[PDB]
């Protein structure tokens, strides 16, 4: 009595189509209130509840809120956390002489693996708690889990399907990352090109 889920599956898809009108009417401007929607709802359930219809959810009520709000600066500052039932905490990178307390947690692709192991193993990031990340106008939310697993919510569109949720251990969520946001690279590239091309920003917030 009960749909598949990530309980018993590593990928569960939604069925709203990648081109559906809720969806093709609302921007890729809408792709960060999503994930934050995402956020809200995942940090709240369990491995079993993840079906597809709750994919469903995520982008119905995330689009609905994002009406709600737009009119386009779509930062995760630009949202009203409480209204997502969300709380900010504090998450940088401290070894980045640029970086300065209350900033997000922002470097190039590179350094995916070691915000995700700093998030991991902080004291001051409980579990579960979700990564929102920013990456050339998309966004995805990373979820993660005590059970030590991430949930990678990606409202990309794929498959012909407007969202997917694959749960990962630690070195496949690196592998897809880099399918999702791949980096640009080629011989000689500087690291003004690099900063430019491949940074990214994430937020964390917890329930």
């Amino acid at each position: 009595e009960e749909q598949d889920s990530l309980a018993a599956f590593s990928r569960i898809e939604a069925n709203i189509t990648q081109y559906d009108p809720l969806l093709d009417n609302a921007g890729k401007s809408a792709c960060t209130c999503i994930c934050l929607k995402a956020a809200e709802m995942l940090l709240e359930a369990s491995p079993d509840q993840v079906n597809a219809g709750l994919i469903d959810d995520i982008l119905v009520e995330g689009v609905a809120d994002y009406n709600r709000f737009k009119v386009e600066h779509t930062s995760v500052e630009n949202y009203e956390l409480n209204t997502f039932e969300l709380k900010r905490l504090e998450f940088r990178d401290v070894d980045n002489p640029f970086s300065a307390e209350g900033n997000p947690y922002a470097g190039t692709l590179d350094s995916f693996a070691k915000m995700m192991e700093k998030a991991s193993d902080s004291k001051d990031l409980p579990k579960p708690v979700a990564l929102v990340m920013t990456k050339s106008n998309m966004t995805i939310t990373i979820v993660i889990r005590p059970d030590g697993k991430y949930w990678l919510f990606d409202p990309h569109g794929t498959n012909g399907k407007g969202a997917y949720i694959e749960s990962c251990n630690t070195d496949e969520l690196i592998k897809k990352i880099k399918e999702i946001f791949p980096k640009t690279s080629y011989p000689g590239m500087t690291e003004d090109e690099n900063l430019g091309f491949n940074s990214f920003e994430a937020y964390a917030v917890r329930r």
